[PDB]
């Protein structure tokens, strides 16, 4: 019997750049840290060489895959090792394996990933859907405030107006449009397009940008290589 | 050994498989909401806490069974292997399924009561908010009330009737009277239909109290857990 | 030799619902988080249990992870001279380290309660001598104004534009007008910002916080004390 044995753990900062670009589009200042990125991409693949391990040992012919930290009072490095019948064989056996493994985890991150493009848009359109009902309850209030103001030019009889149409005109002041202006507000006011602030338009492009988002331009790998698969010694 | 174990591989559930539970959080708690991660490491937790209450149930018996629940690699916090040591190896499978599929419903129900103390909160902080800034609004409203009633003394005296100005800016304590004693008479008597106003994060609260209402318990499809390897039917005995 | 365990975690959202809403009135925005607290409460709790042990140790008493490497749940243990003594001994020990989490909070509380109390308070007095010394200026500047106007022969007023109108320029107003603003000034009401009507609700908010009412847990079971079948 050989064993041959390699060192992994987290994966690089550049190998993870375009997942780490790809997370900020999605949720901007809520993004997660990039350290906190590297450590749930070797969480999945640690979880998946375990799976691979209980099941490799549950066999007719039981095949040795170990898991277990490098270096003591450490999370990370991850040391890995294979037993195999040569040395040829448990070296080989065991690079394929860890490429079996990252292949499993590309998938499940295809799938987290348009997962999380899904919350991001649900995110960004409820940001949408509360901007809009202010929009829409900030113009009913202003048309409300008109309705009022041409019930005082009506008491107070001002038909024509008496100030020379002030862009800073108030509930108070309303009224001095006269009675026939104020009409054509309610009218005016009540068919007015909704005014968003540029946040609204933002939040637009955002979700956008988030639809530009693609798998296959990312190649994310889930571990980085501390050292190979070592040739074999008799054991 | 005439004992067979049977394993599984558990982790903290995927963001898609809690998209429903956040949502919830989200609705609830807004910009005070856990983040995402925050909630899949709490379900887990949540799991795992129930896991080993039976697991330390289940050892104190007349015939004591062995359930572990431990980390399944050294130094690492997730995922975790959970293990069931059976007289058979299709009664160790089945049993370990069961015990996981036991342990999730307690969970569930626990998940189900805590969303709903989480409604009850959520509801009492936005409607004392809206409380607080509806009074803010009706007691600013009131102040310029009793401006406009002052005023409408200082027009009368001044036998000021229809409006003196032909551009204003906006009108204070001291100009409020040049608007005639006509038309503060109809701001007076038209105060209770006279609107408040209010800030646009009054209208996001409001509609935030209503999204609330909206929330369902069972259109939720939450899980705690996640399988990273379902309980193995074990070839060889321990 | 008998030992009892339980298992202990943070407290429910539902079990601390008092506790943040106490906050929340007292902070507002700048209020923890709920899941904050819970991690605060659980934390003070397992100090408080160790503190105990400590104490216990110098004349069995256990709190440790029940899962290695995750730092909730607790399993908290007892080692007593009979299975239903263990169990009892640790539920009551279980109760005791919640009674002074729950007493020192209390008092936490009351302290914060307090110096937001103060604050506001202080927030209002400040604005309404404002609002009040700005007036008196007003009134002052109205007097000064009614003079002039009573000179200039103004009765009636001559404004055209109230953008004319400044702290200067209220001859402007009729002198019947400023007159009546003198007789009228003890109704005249006082000017006060949003802010202030904010300051004054939250304080109303603050002393309707009843203890009474409030009951909180510094902890939850996942599970109760055990009834130990065999001796260890
Ligand atoms: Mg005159
Ligand atoms: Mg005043």
């Amino acid at each position: 019997k050989w064993t041959s044995t390699a060192i992994i753990t987290q994966p690089d900062v550049g190998q993870i750049a375009g997942y780490n670009n790809a997370m900020n589009v999605i949720y901007g200042q809520a993004a997660p840290k990039v350290s906190d990125l590297q450590e749930t991409l070797i969480g999945r693949f640690s979880s998946a060489f375990s799976a691979l391990a209980e099941t490799l040992d549950n066999q007719e012919e039981p095949e040795k895959l170990t898991i277990e930290p490098s270096v003591k009072n450490q999370q990370l490095p991850l040391t890995v090792s294979y037993v195999g019948q040569t040395a040829e064989g448990a070296q080989m056996k065991l690079a394929q394996y860890i490429q079996q493994v990252d292949d499993k985890v590309n998938q499940e991150l295809e799938k987290d990933l348009k997962d999380n493009i899904a919350l991001g848009r649900k995110n960004l359109q409820d940001s949408l859907r509360t901007q809009e009902v202010v929009a829409q309850e900030q113009k009913d209030l202003r048309i409300r405030q008109i309705q009022e103001a041409l019930q005082y030019a009506n008491q107070a009889q001002v038909t024509k107006p008496q100030v020379q149409q002030t862009e800073d005109v108030t509930q108070d002041t309303l009224f001095l449009l006269g009675s026939e202006a104020l009409e054509s507000m309610i009218k005016h006011e009540a068919t007015r397009p909704l005014v968003f602030s540029p946040n609204y338009y933002q939040t637009r492009q955002n979700l956008l940008d988030i639809e530009k988002l693609k798998f296959d331009d990312l190649d994310i790998h889930a571990y980085r290589y501390v050292m190979k698969p070592t040739l074999p010694i008799r054991r």
